[PDB]
């Protein structure tokens, strides 16, 4: 979970987010959203 | 950006979730909304 922690500290995505465009900064939410969706319905179902 | 580019693969961050508490999952996806957020304040100040 190396990328899991990273989220966690913004500071950290920041300088990341400086060297990358708009458009790979919206799939990378997707990705995100669907994510904690998924662990949404193993909740729901328990 | 090796955060970044792995949150590309929701495979690889399926198994880090697959560890951690939703709990924690919520405050990932908040970070990661003011990083998108933070770069649509320049993409509109532009």
């Amino acid at each position: 979970s190396e990328a899991l922690k990273i989220l966690n500290n913004i500071r950290t995505l920041r300088a990341q987010a400086r060297e990358c465009t708009l458009e790979t900064l919206e799939e990378m939410l997707e990705k995100l959203e669907v994510v904690v969706n998924e662990r949404r319905e193993e909740e729901s179902a328990a």
